[PDB]
């Protein structure tokens, strides 16, 4: 997969020379986001599709919030490089031209637009049922973020604060081994702790853009991390120091995940565990952050980065990633 | 398909509003490419991908040339608006990751960048085999065009002159009606004018930029038009006046196609019919306008804008639009 991945990643890198000196010249590939340098500023870009969460969507006959994860796994990434949101474009990959299928899908693409502050702009819908066993959701987003003013985690420094802001529930990752651990065990419609399983599964991913653009435009801002395929292993992708965390208890889906033999250590490889999004902040700015990020949605004191190199420390569940 | 597009577009043009007045307020949708509004410029934004030619390409075993198709499909479109194409994401969704498939892939990609003048920045790769039946390509590209310098199509006017550059073959369109046709009657090994069918239907989209970026510098240029879905429909969306056309011979895998008893008014909306890019420029730059395309490749006069409005006779065919 990363032996795959790594052929692509490598061609892409020798096609920057063709913009070396021009307008669009790129940044690295690898982080949340691309950044193309327009001169007094970049353009950030990013792309990504919701995942197997459409056919839990396609099984319940519910498509009005997968709008929302798709626009929500793209917005949420370019907030990583310090990047206000500005349009994005959806690819609609479909086994068929279902109108109720795409009216719904529009409701939650509106939804989601409004929350993050992005118009819509464009896109591509292809109907091809020999490719397509389903509905596929995928987007590409653009922003924008001044020169000196991109946030990489490049200015990570052991000893600053690590906050981490609630995620709405399973988010966008994981789908696929919740669905095969699940599903075909207990029903759609098996209810746990007061929700059916398809209401844990489908329950729209977080949109941050409103708390983030308060923050970074409040206090200063080390490193910012979409928690999303890999869990809390995308922290690595800010940093090569440590860091030492406690997380909150584990709630709702991750428990009965956890509970049908999925090891901790792996379910914070996979899931976001309550967690959706982390700020690296100067521990000088702490409190502040803190305040602005609870008027949104609940925020926690994390932990701290450490002069240890290369670990993550879950310290009240004694785990080390 | 019309009426499910519908309510996506509908939504879209509902979220222009979140950008009214802001750095990239949009243009409206429904062109070859979203205009962005950036002050002295516009970025152009167009999202596309292969389609079903990459069922082709799983069934012979090669994929070194999808990434062309999928380069092409998206800085073609660009080129529409006037755009110089600056820099493209991929969205890979595959059943399987599969290591000879995207080293295969990766090859195509470079090429196509190297030929168009882009750098590929960025992508995602979702691994779906519950949702996806093979290895989809698409992808989304981003170009500039300075403000005032924009081709939209509402210069041209009756008299003007028609030019219509080759294509390479198939292209990208059209590929589900060639392959349920074709390959079971044929066999993907039946050769037809020296070439095997699969490598009638898998020969690699063309790329337009040198010769259209050549051209909108040294003549005066009122319309450009990538021959895409929906065939010679496609100059509809640039006018409401008609045209007057003579389109080339008929030959090689569309002859083979008619052949089989499509009948010839579809085929033009559907397939490219020798013709991938249509270029509409005053009278008077005809002759230099040939003169610039045809150092390229092979370039026809097709014939003039009339007062027919909405219509397109192709009239060596007896066919009109
Ligand atoms: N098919 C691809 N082509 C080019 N770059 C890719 C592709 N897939 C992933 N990448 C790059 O790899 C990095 C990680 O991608 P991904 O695993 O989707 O995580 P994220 O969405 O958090 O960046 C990103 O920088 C992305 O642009
Ligand atoms: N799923 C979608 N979301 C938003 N806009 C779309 C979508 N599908 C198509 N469009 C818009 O409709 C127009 C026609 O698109 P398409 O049929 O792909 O033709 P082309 O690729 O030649 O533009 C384009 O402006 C495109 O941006």
């Amino acid at each position: 997969t990363a032996r795959a991945l790594r052929e692509i990643i490598r061609t892409a890198r020798e096609t920057f020379k063709l913009r070396k000196g021009k307008v669009g010249e790129p940044g690295d590939i690898g982080h949340y986001a691309a950044l193309l340098d327009f001169g007094n500023f970049y353009l950030a870009m990013t792309t990504d599709g919701v995942g197997t969460k459409v056919l839990v969507a396609e099984a319940v006959g519910k498509f009005d919030t997968i709008g929302i994860d798709m626009i929500a796994m793209n917005v949420n990434d370019l907030l990583c490089v310090g990047a206000e949101p500005l349009a994005l474009v959806d690819y609609f990959a479909v086994k068929e031209p279902n109108e109720e299928v795409f009216k719904q899908v529009a409701k939650g693409l509106y939804k989601g637009a409004e929350e993050a502050g992005v118009a819509i702009v464009g896109g591509e819908t292809a109907v091809m049922p020999d490719l397509i066993n389903g509905y596929d959701l995928a987007g590409t987003a653009i922003g924008i973020v001044e020169k000196g003013k991109v946030i990489t985690g490049e200015r990570i420094r052991p000893g600053d604060s690590v906050i981490g802001i609630s995620s709405s529930g399973i988010h966008s990752n994981g789908l696929t081994l919740a669905r095969k651990l699940l599903i075909p065990k207990y029903g759609l419609d098996y209810e746990y702790e007061g929700r059916k399983l398809w209401e844990w599964l489908l329950e729209p991913t977080r949109i941050y853009v409103r708390p983030i653009l308060e923050l970074i435009n409040s206090v200063e801002v080390h490193g910012l991390a979409h928690i999303t395929g890999g869990g809390l292993l995308n922290l690595k992708r800010l940093t090569n120091y440590g860091f030492e965390l406690e997380m909150p208890p584990i709630e709702g889906i991750f428990k009965l995940i956890h509970e049908n033999g999925v090891p901790l250590d792996e379910m914070f490889r996979v899931f976001n565990m309550g967690v959706g999004f982390i700020v690296v902040v100067p521990q000088e700015e702490k409190e502040e952050a803190l305040e602005i990020l609870s008027r949104h949605y609940k925020s926690y004191e994390l932990g701290n980065v450490t002069r240890e190199l290369g670990k993550i420390k879950v310290k009240n569940y004694g785990i080390t990633l």
